[PDB]
Order: C-alpha cells, then structure tokens, then sequence
C-alpha cells in the first residue's frame, strides 16, 4: 500500500519536542543544527544527537520511532533507502539492515522495521526518562549514505521522530531536514546565507 507519512508536529500531552546541541559551524564540527532551516547536516555513519525534551514522562514501555521520507515531489510516496554503494558495502553492525538509511548507535535494544505494509523502513528505541539530573534524553543516530547517493535529492531528506506507547499508540510527533554531507559547519553557513 501507499504511503505519504504525517509531516505534523504534535506535541500532545506529555509536551514532547525535539532539541539539538547548539555545536556551531567550525571545521571540525561533525554534526551541526540550524534552527533557522530547521536543519540536521551531518557526515555520513558519524554521531547525530538528537534529545527529546518532554513536559511529562510518559509511561514505562514508551519507545522513539524514526523514519526518513521525501519531504515533498513525485518523490513523496517513495521509500528511503540506501544506495546501491552503500547498500551492498562492508558496514553491517549486526543489528541494521543494510537497506536502512537511519541507524541508533550504542543501543542494544535498538529495533528495526520493513513495514509489511508500507514498506517504510523505520527504527525504534525505549523511551529512557533522563538520568535524575538531566534535562533530556539523548539518542545517537548515524546516518548511513550521503545526500548526493539520495534519488529523490528534487526534495529534500527530513527525519520524523515520534513517541509512541507500548502498542503503538502515537504520543508526539516532531521532524527536522538532514543533509549527509563532507562539511556539515559549511554547508550550514552557506544554505543560511542563501
Ligand atoms: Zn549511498
């Protein structure tokens, strides 16, 4: 069956919103967010954090799904996946498929899905409240081909993260653009100029 997945952000009752470490645009920054685009730009299999902020812990048995999707084009009902080059390489970690562009790292519990479906590939981790002491909840994702591997590049790569309860219930929903590239802090830099 088709697909064209919810792009809408929804708070809902436990307040749930996206945050992203304020890195800045040096050379050496490997993962930058710019508020202004809304936008992730990251090298390729390296660390993205990514923290849920939320207003109420939401129950135990609360899990944090994210999926890639063509932002808007033709491309809007196409799944996201890998490249050929990357699809078919040598970097398994023995948890993700291969076919999966988003990837969690340093989770045993990480948990991956072809929807039978939609055939939407997505992956899911427990919701884990923050340590006491902490203000948010923090989830490495690793992004497993670059922008220009993309088909679909007439659109743009945006991740949709959601909460959901133990039976899939959605709880929140929140997205931001993501761009693969060499020089994330320049690419930033350059894309806010324009
Ligand atoms: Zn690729």
């Amino acid at each position: 069956s088709s697909s064209v997945p919810s792009q809408k952000t929804y708070q809902g009752s436990y307040g749930f919103r996206l945050g992203f470490l304020h890195s800045g645009t040096a050379k050496s920054v490997t993962c930058t967010y710019s508020p202004a685009l809304n936008k992730m730009f990251c090298q390729l299999a390296k660390t993205c954090p990514v923290q849920l902020w939320v207003d109420s812990t939401p129950p135990p048995g609360t899990r944090v799904r994210a999926m890639a999707i063509y932002k808007q084009s033709q491309h809007m009902t196409e799944v996201v996946r890998r490249c050929p080059h990357h699809e078919r390489c040598s970097d398994s970690d023995g948890l993700a498929p291969p076919q999966h562009l988003i990837r969690v790292e340093g989770n045993l519990r990480v948990e991956y899905l072809d929807d039978r479906n939609t055939f939407r590939h997505s992956v899911v981790v427990p919701y884990e409240p923050p340590e006491v002491g902490s203000d948010c909840t923090t989830i490495h994702y690793n992004y497993m081909c670059n922008s220009s591997c993309m088909g679909g590049m007439r659109s743009p790569i945006l991740t949709i993260i959601t909460l959901e309860d133990s039976s899939g219930n959605l709880l929140g929903r929140n997205s931001f653009e993501v761009r693969v590239c060499a020089c994330p802090g320049r690419d930033r830099r350059t894309e806010e100029e324009n």
